[PDB]
């Protein structure tokens, strides 16, 4: 008897961690430590998906004495409106109402077309340097940082002032480096909504601004704002640099998509499913119960912290055969569960689509020789970082 402890270790960069796939062949749900409170951590596909659609499931914490929580997670859990569990229902819900609309089908077909001519240009420009060359840099970064700058109506050197801000915000190591960037964010967003209010464009603040004949403060949309800039771009970037791994580790699927870019949406699907970097503790979905609810014979309480392993949850054999293995041919798979399920679906999640499907499209056609410059084992996740993520990614081409 050993009570386990997240993080687990995993001695690969990608994948899930073995203990967790111990726990995972053993039963759907174990309690666990963490580094703070102790938690239920469930770990099969059937599971997951069913607690993320139950509404006794939610982000706030009920608990009248909560636990401390880094200030990253506080700033997190706050730009969600579940920082206050008596107000989540209606906050939470006007916070999809005013979200969803902004992206529709009209803009994201607009989109679509700037994104493709984007990473045209952005991969002429890696084809024309000189190797070695960092991936992460020249591309992974650029493409979200972008369409963030399209979003938000700003000038693409924007992104060079606002580009570390999530990573800084979500700094879980150093609670004033985090509340001191977050100020920034702050005071740009303010900066930001005062200008669209005299000189509105075809951009996500200004259609806030007119909503509901000028109902909503600046504070409640700058608000908004700042989680479009905070969860619009480095999840994106990330997801870049693991689809760029992966295929770089499965060169026979890699040659695949490269004779065929219409196997890009499958690739995409698989490069979600299976994407999950270092001790992937970014790919929890973190919960409290806010009434009892029973998992097979496990009764999690009112009040208890749950940890929904979404990455391990798309490894899981059950739901995938062979659930480990990258296979863009597989013949109608499963959902993944990598932007969420229920009440809390990714409101991203067709844009981010858009933006994978367009990079690996044209990747590896247009750099076919492309591969690595340093060993996978120098490539360093940062744990730190509640988004994780490699800092750099050396390739020769
Ligand atoms: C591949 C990139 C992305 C991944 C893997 C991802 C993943 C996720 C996941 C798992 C959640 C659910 C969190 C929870 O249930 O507690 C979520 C929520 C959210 N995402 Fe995405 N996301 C991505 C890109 C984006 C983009 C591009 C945007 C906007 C431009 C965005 C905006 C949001 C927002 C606002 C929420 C909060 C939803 C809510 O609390 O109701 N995400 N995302
Ligand atoms: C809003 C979020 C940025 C989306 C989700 C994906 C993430 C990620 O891929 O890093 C974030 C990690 O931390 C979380 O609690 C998450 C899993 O819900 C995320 C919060």
């Amino acid at each position: 008897t050993d009570l386990p402890r997240l993080p687990f270790d995993n001695p690969d960069i990608m994948g899930i961690a073995p203990q967790m796939l111990a726990l995972q062949k053993e039963g759907p749900i174990a309690r666990v430590g963490t580094a703070g409170e102790d938690a239920w951590l469930v770990t099969r596909y059937d599971e997951v998906r069913t607690l993320l659609a139950d509404r006794r499931l939610r982000l706030s914490n009920p608990n009248p004495q909560p636990s401390a929580k880094s200030a990253a997670r506080a700033f997190m859990v706050a730009l969600m409106a579940g920082d206050d569990h008596e107000t989540e229902p209606a906050r939470h819900a006007q916070m999809r109402s005013l979200l969803i609309p902004r992206f529709s089908t009209r803009r994201l077909r607009l989109m679509k077309t700037r994104i493709e001519h984007h990473v045209d240009e952005l991969l002429d420009q890696l084809a024309a340097s000189a190797p070695p060359v960092d991936l992460h840099r020249v591309l992974s970064f650029r493409l979200p940082t972008m369409v963030v700058c399209d979003l938000l109506g700003v000038p693409l050197a924007d992104r060079e002032r606002f580009g570390q801000w999530a990573r800084g915000t979500f700094d879980q190591s150093d609670n004033e480096h985090s509340a001191n960037t977050f100020q920034q964010v702050v005071d740009y967003m303010l900066e930001l909504v005062a200008r669209k209010r005299v000189e509105p464009g075809d951009d996500i603040l200004s259609e806030l601004i007119a909503e509901k004949d000028g109902a909503l403060s600046d504070a409640d949309i700058a608000h908004l704002g700042n989680a479009v800039l905070l969860f619009g771009y480095e999840t994106t970037i990330v997801r870049i640099d693991l689809g760029t791994l992966l295929l770089l580790r499965n060169p026979v699927q890699r040659a695949q998509l490269a004779e065929d870019p219409g196997l890009a949406p499958a690739a995409v699907e698989e490069i979600l499913r299976l994407g999950v970097g270092g001790k992937g503790s970014n790919a929890l979905i973190p919960r409290y119960a806010h009434g009892d609810i029973t998992v097979g014979e496990t009764v999690i309480r009112t009040g208890d912290a749950v940890m929904l392993a979404i990455g391990a949850a798309n490894y899981d054999d059950r739901a995938f055969p062979d659930g480990g293995l990258f296979d863009l041919t597989r013949v109608r798979p499963r959902s993944h569960l990598a932007f969420g399920h229920g009440a809390r679906h990714c409101i991203g999640r067709t844009l981010a689509r858009i933006e994978l499907t367009a990079v690996f499209e044209r990747l590896f056609r247009r750099l076919p020789d492309l591969r690595l410059a340093v060993p996978e084992e120098s490539l360093r996740w940062q744990e730190h970082r509640i988004t994780g993520g490699f800092d750099e990614i050396p390739v020769t081409f």
